[PDB]
């Protein structure tokens, strides 16, 4: 029954992250980089969570276009799902292991 899909979003923005988080539900953030290979590893299953969880809004975040944005969320690991629920960070999982990142998105929805 896939008659509709969900998209993992690409934040442009400061303020748009900043009004994404907001919200009273769970919100996925997938920090990555062109250059980051365990990203693009991992890039399949958070499509598929997305679409697995349609009550969480997933984005992702170029850390090349928003190094600003990674700065003050602490980013440095790569690639790293930050999760926030009403404004608050509410999971950091680190690295490239999809078990540890579907733990924290069930956790959290
Ligand atoms: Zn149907
Ligand atoms: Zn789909
Ligand atoms: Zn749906």
């Amino acid at each position: 029954h896939h008659h509709h899909h969900h998209m993992v979003t690409q934040f442009k923005t400061a303020s748009e992250f900043d009004s994404a988080i907001a919200q009273d539900k769970l919100v996925v953030v997938d920090f990555y980089a062109t250059w980051c290979g365990p990203c693009k590893m991992i890039a399949p299953m958070i499509e598929k969570f997305s679409e697995q969880y349609p009550q969480a809004d997933f984005y992702k975040l170029d850390v090349d276009e928003l190094g600003d944005v990674a700065q003050k969320n602490e980013v440095s690991a790569m690639p790293t799902l930050l999760l926030f629920k009403n404004g608050k960070e509410v999971a950091k999982v680190v690295g490239a292991n999809p078990a540890a990142i579907k733990q924290a998105i069930a956790a959290n929805a």
